[PDB]
């Protein structure tokens, strides 16, 4: 397949896909559109949202659907049907919390206040559940790295921007992030990707 | 296998799993909890949410991850990997929207503002996109029913509680709901299930 990923010039919801491409050493066109392109790009999307990934002329959409598609029949999937279910479940838990944030809120002061409230009053209960879940194991699921680990590194990277001390009580979750960042293909992508806030 | 679904006494986020069990003819315990029993069950769950599904003593969480686990290798999944991705992407498009509603909000003026806004402005855009996406086809993905058609029926049932004219410009979306509801195992479940608002 020829692959064309369309998104904004940010990590955002496309980053999980870009990591999977890096990890599997698969070539693709990382198409990054400008704001001013958006009305034309959007007219061609099935539900008005990006990322989309075109595969031999056919459009796929929804970031986590696409990530799941790309990892099928790979070592990133989950080694059993039960583990595959767990991979999905941790991914959706993270995704649910990410979607609590008002990313598109226009009023700066209110956006801020809600980010701070979410990060102070809500995030600590999820960090604790994730840490307890991981226990002393190496990876979130199974005995090998999966895309759920990628998603945790990706999500916590953005959260750390807004809450530097997020993981101060959670060394185990920091070690996991480090393990993902050290995978040679992933480290290489992290080093080379365009530097964006989000 | 020995299956026990735990959720509130409502369709909500469990209903997709209930349709899949019905359609596959799989017996399970449909455990509906009462509000006063939740805090104590809540504290025993790795991530403090329902639904959960117990499978032979093992606990799964996250309603779409579990729905996916249950339909793997059935005819409710798509017929190729690319179609499975389309099924996933429709399900998440639907979920993204349902999850926009402030189901939990306590401030009644703020909840009622947001509902009316979503239903008046956003929802018609979604209907239009979904109707274009379905075109003249029988089912949303491929040439046979998948759990994405089930999710459309479940989601639209709740939306229609709040906006009965939602589908007045989209006969084909109504017909797609009827197709789902006419499948004998689904029809029998709908007829027999507990009558809740949601
Ligand atoms: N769901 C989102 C969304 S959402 O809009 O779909 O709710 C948004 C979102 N990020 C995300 C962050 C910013 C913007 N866009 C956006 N919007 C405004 Cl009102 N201002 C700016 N300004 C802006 C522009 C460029 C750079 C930085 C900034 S700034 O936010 O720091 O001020 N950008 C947008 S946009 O696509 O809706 O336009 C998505 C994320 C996610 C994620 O789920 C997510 C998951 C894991 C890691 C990261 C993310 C994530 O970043
Ligand atoms: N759950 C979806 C979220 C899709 C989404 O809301 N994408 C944003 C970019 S992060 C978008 O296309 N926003 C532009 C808009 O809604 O107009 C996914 O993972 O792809
Ligand atoms: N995306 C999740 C959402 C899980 C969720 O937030 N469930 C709610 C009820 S719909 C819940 O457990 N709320 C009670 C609580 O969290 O205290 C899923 O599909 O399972
Ligand atoms: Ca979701």
């Amino acid at each position: 397949p020829n692959y064309k990923l369309t998104y904004f010039n940010m990590r955002g919801r496309a980053e999980i896909i870009r990591y999977i491409f890096a990890y599997l050493d698969i070539q693709y066109e990382d198409h990054r559109i400008e704001q001013a392109d958006w009305p034309e790009i959007k007219s061609t999307l099935p539900f008005g949202k990006i990322p989309i990934l075109e595969v031999d002329g056919l459009t796929l959409h929804q970031s986590l659907a696409i990530a799941r598609y790309l990892t099928k029949n790979t070592d990133l999937a989950g080694n059993t049907e039960m583990e595959q279910c767990h991979v999905d479940a941790i991914v959706d838990t993270l995704d649910d919390f990410m979607s609590c944030f008002p990313w598109a809120e226009k009023k700066q002061d209110v956006k801020e206040q809600m980010f701070n409230e979410l990060l102070t009053y809500n995030a600590p209960h999820l960090m604790q559940d994730l840490d307890t879940y991981l226990g002393g194991r190496e990876w979130l699921i199974g005995m090998s790295v999966t895309w759920a680990d990628f998603y945790w590194e990706i999500c916590s990277t953005t959260l750390l921007v807004f809450k530097p001390d997020l993981l101060d009580n959670h060394p185990r979750l920091v070690t996991l992030r480090k393990k993902v960042q050290a995978i040679p293909a992933v480290a290489n992508w992290i080093k080379r990707r365009p530097q964006t806030k989000l």
